[PDB]
């Protein structure tokens, strides 16, 4: 394939899963091999094997990580991912005044590992509309371009 992308997601009410899937589908159409897994089913260290690492996450309450993301975040923060390209996407809402703060938190943890951000993070309000789909597709196409 063009390269190997590993997308890890957390999703409570399905929006973030759907977003992960949109990104995965464009990457597959561009010729990459892609794995798409819920965060409870993989290890952060599996990222060592990939060329592109992506986290798709919702945000829980007052700007927290998903409960199920806490262990994955810890494991990821302890890795050295020099030479990997990353990106971060997610769904959120404004009810807790911390819209997609988990997306920002995962951007920072990736910076700390030495990986390089390949495209601007994509934050979606609740479910994806076609305008959000376009943004996600441009994100995937920019990562593909960088290889």
């Amino acid at each position: 394939g063009m390269a190997l992308a590993k997308i890890v997601f957390a999703s409570m009410t399905g929006n973030t899963e759907e977003i992960a899937d949109i990104v995965a589908d464009k990457l597959r159409d561009l010729g990459l091999d892609v794995d798409v897994d819920e965060c409870t089913t993989v290890d952060a260290s599996d990222f060592l094997e990939a060329d592109i690492a992506i986290v798709a996450t919702y945000t829980y309450g007052d700007g927290e990580l998903p409960d199920e993301m806490m262990d994955f975040y810890e494991d990821l923060a302890d890795l050295n991912l020099n030479g990997k390209i990353y990106g971060v996407v997610g769904s959120g809402d404004t009810f807790y005044d911390e819209f997609c703060k988990a997306v920002d938190d995962f951007d920072r943890v990736f910076v700390s590992t030495g990986a390089e951000k390949g495209s601007e993070c994509v934050k979606v309000d609740l479910s994806a509309e076609e305008e959000d789909i376009e943004r996600l597709e441009q994100f995937a196409e920019e990562l593909a371009a960088k290889v």
